[PDB]
């Protein structure tokens, strides 16, 4: 008599079977985590996480959101967190945007009916925009915390020059430097959170990954006058990953009817993490727009 194979396990070998999971399109696990609210949702939003983190860190915006009335899901995109996959690595960018799309439509069916929206941060935030100009008008809005759209200049030079070496020759190893955490946040205690936690990828980005990033970069810039989704943009000034130039581009760019954007001098990548001041700011503009467009 055959027997079943023993479990599928996450990385960190916990089975599948005791998680909230999703298996995408490619036979992959995804690890899943939901936020609902006691009464009947007034909306669903997808929380869409940035390269080498998890969604596990959206706890506390997702609580807010929650507290909105809205129902929040999110899932760890292959090669990150939970999820199954080789860390840091995606056959194409678009897996990302198709599994999205995948969790978006199991969720619809449980809740036909309700608007949906996205938030996204930087790897994430260019994620939700591809997810958006892929379905016009199926997205009551979009949130974007320094999104994907323009990296450093200075840094994209060096992907640029890694990644035509890469597609000339067979260099499957080859990476970049690890990401400097003191750029991620003025918070100190953010930044050492970031470096503590093992579900983070902090390894060198492989030439591969900065490819796709690339491509990202690439194909956001032809999906901005497709986009017409409402959408916040939060933009720190001093951020040294995802360029300022890029949030006022995408400003410029997209045909969105309702396009607001707010800048925060002086702050940098991660918004959400950044100094009690931004962090409570962004807290709370993020309510105010979800509410007015909920109501
Ligand atoms: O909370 C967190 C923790 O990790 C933080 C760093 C990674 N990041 C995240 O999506 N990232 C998206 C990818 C960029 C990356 C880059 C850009 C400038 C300098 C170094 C690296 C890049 C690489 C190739 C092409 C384009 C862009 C870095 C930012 C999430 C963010 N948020």
């Amino acid at each position: 008599m055959p027997e079943e194979s023993s479990p599928r396990r996450t990385p960190q070998s916990i089975p599948y079977q005791d998680l909230p999971h999703l298996v995408n399109a490619d036979g992959q696990y995804l690890f899943c985590r939901y936020w609902a609210p006691t009464g009947t949702p007034k909306a669903l939003i997808f929380v869409s996480h940035g390269a080498g983190e998890h969604s596990g860190r959206y706890e506390e915006l997702a609580r807010m959101l929650m507290g909105l009335d809205l129902l929040v899901f999110a899932h760890d995109h292959v090669g990150h967190g939970q999820s199954e996959g080789e860390r840091m690595v995606v056959s194409d960018f678009h897996v990302f945007v198709r599994d999205v799309l995948q969790h978006v439509d199991s969720m619809q069916k449980d809740y036909p009916g309700l608007p949906v929206f996205l938030l996204g941060h930087s790897m994430g935030g260019a994620i939700a925009i591809l997810t958006a100009a892929e379905r016009p008008g199926h997205f009551a809005g979009m949130v974007l915390i320094s999104p994907l759209v323009l990296a450093n200049p200075e840094s994209a030079t060096t992907f640029k020059v890694l990644a035509a070496k890469v597609l000339n020759s067979v260099l499957p190893n080859l990476s970049s430097g690890p990401i400097d955490s003191s750029v991620l946040s003025r918070n100190k205690t953010e930044v050492d959170i970031y470096n503590s936690d093992p579900l983070i990828c902090r390894a060198g980005l492989k030439v591969c990954f900065g490819i796709q990033l690339l491509n990202a970069v690439s194909r956001v810039e032809r999906a901005l006058p497709k986009l017409t989704v409402p959408f916040l943009l939060l933009q720190g000034s001093a951020d040294r990953l995802c360029d300022s130039k890029g949030a006022y581009l995408l400003m410029e760019l997209a045909k969105s009817q309702d396009k607001t954007l707010k800048i925060y001098e002086g702050a940098y990548h991660v918004l959400h993490k950044e100094l009690p001041e931004v962090t409570n700011s962004v807290f709370h503009e993020i309510n105010m727009w979800v509410s007015q467009r909920t109501a």
